[PDB]
């Protein structure tokens, strides 16, 4: 009688079960490594604490994770990404899970709890999976004994890394941490890629809006603005593209872009005098991809042209100003994910006003949010790379180590390069793909073992 | 009045050389804002740069920068056929010892660089080393071992040499510290990039004319070279499959919608025709090195091409392919300069009308320069302002002048500062007429990183 | 309330319905500019319209245009599955009979196309059709002959349906003229191409949320819809080779940079399995049929295809593929509606972890608009304003009161004329903010035509 | 001892024979004519006045036309389009050619005297082959005895067609022509495909320029205009179409390319205010491609950003107000075909200025001026067409017909389908391209024979 879970609607979980076989033939390098450790049972004891979405792609590492010998106990790290039948699915199979498309605030803080408590009491955790630092801080935050018990984070995204980052400056982390995103079958993969497939794919199932021949603009050009800028340009829209760093604007350039700003000579000063109101009164759609905060602020919002649609697919929801959305203007929900913004004013609107902007997912990740977010072969290689963390902080055992091995490795570290070259080359085998073996003459030339690493650990691909 | 210390093809071509140098200009907005912002102070003053790269237009705006800012430099190109002739020309007239011509022999290739070295027939009191391939870097280490000792450093330009000066770091022959130009991601991933989607189907077009469109391509190596240049060939329409020996940069490959093939089957290269894919090679209409590596187009690739395919390396060195097996055994028949028919009927002549031949560009050797003009002003603008300011650092710290137990603590292969290469950039955008916005304090504070950079922290690929 | 002559999913759905028309209207600025240029003459008071095409949300901004203008119109779906329920809802809320609903049976379409010919119990005083594929037009002819007596035009919207049409005037047995909505140019090259370019990849990610990249795709036919779905896969990053019967077609496949194949040796479909390029479709990730032919994706193309493809037709009909074959031999799995794997391992049950088996999308029927909603609503308004403008043409000839000899003369399937194909287009420019420059009076003389246009030939092919 | 030819150097004629011997590899439709129609000689007694760019692809298709019989003696179309090497090559095998890269406009207009005078006399020529036109104005107006013989001109471009087209409208064609333009396999390969090789490629050329990363305006966005934008965009430009046709205009829209004017509101008032001056300024590259004059106007050229790239694909060089530019500015030549244009006055230039504009090939045919024009293996389309239709027409023999069978015969008509078909199924082959058979059943389903016509005659491609 397994009742510790709580999802949507547990009789989804069939449909979920179908999808997850699917997603199974779509991802190699997880269910490779899958196969190859189920014999050594690595995570024997381990018992992870797990933040990220709940979707397909996760429900596979979920149950990778547990066929290594691992417990969990899951919750998704937004209140829009869950796909409820990936959540039934895996509550069917008897693994703790809380989540569900459409939580409140309230429902996603007390469902991370609910993985952190276990019959009212915190649960013997030594292992933390997280996506977007959230769970992290709770636990530094709210729970810091279990953290005694904790062998280590393997955090999955480029906004949880920083926030790690900032804690290792001030002296606050208090596990070691393995930052995932930074593999490159995970940042330039997943980051990119990922987005290039999904970033349309949400606006077309939010929307179902012609994007050829109308104007975007995206604001950055890190990982997730390239394969945001690329989605869009491939559908034929016109594409802007912000920065402010000066190397990513030159990439932006190269790749056939004109780069822009919201503001007169690129300076925000506040005012409204600083908004470049001509260009954004020509814009029908932007996209915030910065993991910064307020890059589409209220002075923009209140300039952009009549019925052009706002979203965000960085990781927080803070990008975009919907707090003064909120405070000044009346939202009137189309369907599920989608608000039309109504600036006429606060108190009610014309079902007939034309003055309007399309905001999807409240400002939440918009691929998450509105589609299905990254699809499996992508997720393969992040996931693989989460398997391969998850193993090695585990088997390094630092919640028992002396004090002054604690020092030598209280330490936010990424994969060795062999590992991310494995984990490439079960990817590429994925698409039928055959890499040549050097030959010992030209493993000699070049400086190379025959089986890799290929590169110094400066190369940037 | 009276300046004889040079070689070129032809001086009347320097009126020419200089109108493309003046259009230069204004497309290399780094490199010249560097000669307006330093050029009252003088940081090179006393420098003596032995230079040895291509002798582009492009490169004549670097030298002229390099002159500016107060050095005297005594230059050769890199390559045998990478002169652009009026360059050459127009950089002689300026009274600037220049030894370089398209078309030169092995013979006179290296007889050029020895005219840097020299001066009225001794070793020139060179301080400094600016180089494209490690050829200079190589003979002043092996014949003029002495003249190292008064030089403070190389910077070098691109890929193939950075692995030639590691290679004598780690065997402690390395005799001066280096800057390691290319990996600039103003250099690296814009120059080995999109230099090669600029100027690998130029140069095509121009030595052959041929339709890419609906053609079949093979490109060995996806690094940054083979980056550019699979866009190059699939921006004109070509069906373009990508080999590497990278499982990273074959995923990289895949996802950016490529098929992923060997010239051997199932990617094992045991020496044999056996081992060819020789299905695969009787498909591809053209065949483009990028490796930097040995042999990777070798004799049993050759064999197997397509009857009148393409065949053609971008890589630094002409050892991609092996063409000393085309010289052994098969007969070149010129159409025009850098264009060779070799015809595989055999070696003593060869039928006029003979439909089994393949093209080769440039003998082999870098086919963008010996076929075209290499990449163009606005993309070797970020690669040489990274020179200019790797000069002047490594001028400016003296390392000749140091005792041995200083220069042993500052002997290395060094990158130039994130802060420079987004500097460059800047410049770049700005030339574009891109506008960059400016971080808020409290959006500064957010990330992590000063209102004006550096923007990433080291680790950071782009 | 009291209106009761429809019949819908769930009229629960109405104002969800609205709220999308109210955005798609924003979206179709030819449609809404007709609707306010032709209200005050009401140029379809009198038009009784059987309309027979997808209900969706751009297909009630149409409904809703004719009614504007005058008419009176009964609806129902060209297809099974392309109904959107909350468009149907939304139309039978304004009191408009409309009988669809997404997920039909094959008798409940039949039955949905009967309750507009017929309103209790006897035919309808219909005097104009609007078809979509020509089942409405054929049901009318075969079973309903009297009715035709009164109608005085069929507005026919895609490419198979003008087939049957001028199959229809050859053997003499069309009854009422045509306008053949298609070959607009602002339908044609824009709806068939640039609509199945935004829906096709759509459909696939909602059916399958499969990665496109990287994979290798096989499209039967490049005509319109071939040229826009080949594209659809391409700009994704898919490995696209394309089959076709027509050469010039081909022809254009090649230079557009596609590979093309042949599912059979040497192009020959002999019906053996023999005739199947095995190697060539063992390595087909997804399939997509775009012909309107016949047994396009046959048995053997079936049994040879990669294990775990995806099978999907963007042509009008299910016939394409040989799903029939498929049904009777293999064993069927309803991943979620419109969405079955079919296990190659027989047909009486399945083992769920099975790994030989297909995904086939839509059941074979048209998969953007089964899969996801269609084309949008920018591009459908360059359809559907033609739409419109051929009903008031049509309507205001009426064919029906005219004397026999004239009859004669007006019996015909003919085009909209090119000024109003390219008013049509101009109106969809100005909703892109496009701005189209005016002729000078010389510069019109030079080239031969008015200021106003219209400025091509009728031979003219864009 | 054959004089009867002019070129710039009769040496270039080994040079000119090894690119004949690689192109004819690349031209498998014409070379299959050599080979369809070689035993039955259908052009024996062909004596074919021909004029059109003097390049190595009309070197083949000249030797192609005397393989089957011809007589020819030959011009060029432009005055810089000539390979001096492919004019050699073909004096050097006995066959009267008169063209080089760079003539005046006065050596032009004798260069088609020569063709048309044969020992000071009027040659018997009874076929004609255009390209623009010029050879079908002068014969018509200054010998019209000669049409009297002729049986027919097969005209290879949209401009020339316009001219034959005025004349069978105002009823002042002598004798019949084919439309060789407006078949698929050239309309839709040459014009588009071609423009989509060669511009870019002229470009390059010309002034070595990045053109990723810039701003381009297209003049036109029919068959030209539509190659020549996908020759800018691929190379990574920010394109930008203008133009007349909103039919053309909405397909640039759907292309992913923002339409604009040079004029507010597209006015064409002839005032430096209608200008878009902001436009203006920002464009680092205009291309014309329309067959229309005047459609970079003097204004545009007053307002055009510094330093911009001005040149013309369309067949003629009225479509730049060059002559402006040649009384108002005073112009240095970079090298041959390349010119800076300085717009600081007439009366001499400094080296150093800044305000300038580079104009290539004079205003002229770009990708013939500057680069080599179209590849052979699209130009075997265009001139396997223009060999059918030489027979087509001569095994008509209108010039024997009486007047009154004249009339009825009279027409400007493209190639019958079956034809295009047949050229494209051979360009198809030389990409090893595999065309499938409909079945019998197939064939009746969509209702035509397997052996095509696939497609009726009104359809568009
Ligand atoms: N939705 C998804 O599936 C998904 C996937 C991966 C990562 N992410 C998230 O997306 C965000 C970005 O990730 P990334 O890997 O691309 O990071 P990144 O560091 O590579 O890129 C962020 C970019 O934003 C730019 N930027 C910052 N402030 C800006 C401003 N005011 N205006 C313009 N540009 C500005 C930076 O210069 C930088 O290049 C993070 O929050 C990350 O966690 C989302
Ligand atoms: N022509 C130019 O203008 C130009 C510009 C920049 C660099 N280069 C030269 O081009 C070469 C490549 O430079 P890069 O920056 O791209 O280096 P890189 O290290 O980024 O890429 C080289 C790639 O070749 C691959 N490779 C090696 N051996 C291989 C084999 N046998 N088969 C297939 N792939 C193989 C490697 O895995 C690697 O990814 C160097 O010689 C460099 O100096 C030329
Ligand atoms: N799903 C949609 O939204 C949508 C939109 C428009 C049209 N359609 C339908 O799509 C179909 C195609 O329409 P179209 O306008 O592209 O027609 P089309 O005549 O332009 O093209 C169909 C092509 O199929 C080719 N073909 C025929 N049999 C073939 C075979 N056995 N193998 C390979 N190629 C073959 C023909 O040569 C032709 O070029 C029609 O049924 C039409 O009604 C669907
Ligand atoms: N250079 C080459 O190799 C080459 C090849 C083929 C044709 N051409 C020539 O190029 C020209 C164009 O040929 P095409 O086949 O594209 O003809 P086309 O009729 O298909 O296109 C010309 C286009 O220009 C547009 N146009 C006319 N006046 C305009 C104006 N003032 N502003 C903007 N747009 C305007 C028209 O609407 C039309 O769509 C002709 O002179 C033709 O002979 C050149
Ligand atoms: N006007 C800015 C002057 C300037 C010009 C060039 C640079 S650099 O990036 O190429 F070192 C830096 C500053
Ligand atoms: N210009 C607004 C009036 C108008 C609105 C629509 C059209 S139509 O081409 O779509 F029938 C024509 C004219």
């Amino acid at each position: 009688g397994f009742t510790d879970y709580k999802v949507a609607d547990i009789t989804l979980a069939a449909w979920g079960r179908r999808e997850l076989i699917i997603a199974e033939s779509e991802m190699p390098a997880l269910m490779g490594l899958r196969r190859k450790y189920a014999g050594q049972q690595p995570l024997k004891g381990a018992k992870i604490l797990g933040c990220i979405h709940m979707t397909i792609q996760t429900g596979v590492l979920i149950e990778t994770l547990v066929a290594l010998g691992a417990e969990v106990r899951w919750s998704s790290c937004n209140i829009f990404s869950t796909q409820d039948q990936a959540a039934a699915a895996i509550a069917a199979a008897g693994i703790p899970v809380f989540a569900w498309k459409g939580e409140t605030e309230e429902e996603y803080e007390w469902c991370i709890e609910q993985t952190i408590l276990k019959d009212g009491q915190p649960w013997d955790a030594n292992m933390v999976l997280d996506d977007g630092g959230d769970l992290t801080e709770i636990l530094h935050k709210k729970y810091p004994q279990m953290l005694e018990r904790i062998h280590g984070i393997t955090e999955e995204t480029t906004t949880g890394v920083h926030r790690l980052l900032d804690m290792l400056k001030n002296g606050t982390l208090k596990v070691p941490a393995i930052n995932v995103n930074d593999s490159v079958t995970k940042s330039k993969n997943d980051n990119k890629y990922g987005c290039r497939h999904s970033l349309n794919d949400a606006i077309k199932r939010g929307t179902d809006h012609l994007l050829s021949g109308k104007q975007a603009l995206v604001i950055g050009y890190g990982d997730v603005g390239k394969g945001s800028s690329q989605s869009l340009r491939q559908e034929g829209m016109i594409v802007k593209v912000a920065e402010v760093d000066p190397i990513c604007a030159m990439q932006a350039c190269m790749d056939g872009f004109e780069v822009v700003s919201p503001y007169k000579n690129g300076i925000n000063d506040g005012t409204e005098a600083s908004i470049d109101a001509a260009l954004l009164g020509k814009i029908d759609l932007i996209v915030t991809t910065t993991g910064n905060v307020n890059v589409c602020d209220a002075n923009m919002l209140k300039a952009l042209k009549k019925r052009a649609v706002v979203c965000n697919i960085g990781h927080f929801d803070n990008e975009i100003d919907t707090a003064f959305m909120r405070k000044n203007w009346a939202w009137e929900e189309v369907k599920p994910q989608v608000h039309k913004i109504h600036r006429t004013g606060k108190d009610g609107f014309d079902a007939h006003n034309d003055d309007y902007l399309i905001l999807l997912a409240e400002g939440r990740l918009v691929n998450l949010g509105n589609a299905t977010g990254h699809p499996s072969r992508i997720m393969d290689g992040s996931f693989a790379n989460q398997v391969l963390a998850q193993i090695h902080l585990f088997e390094q055992k630092y919640a028992d180590l002396p004090a002054a091995e604690k020092a030598k490795r209280l330490s936010v570290e990424v994969l060795p390069k062999k590992l991310d070259e494995e984990v490439a080359l079960e990817m590429v085998k994925g698409f039928g793909g055959v890499v040549t073996q050097l030959t010992p003459k030209q493993a000699e030339y070049i400086g190379v073992s025959v089986e890799g690493p290929f590169k110094p650990d400066t190369y940037r691909y």
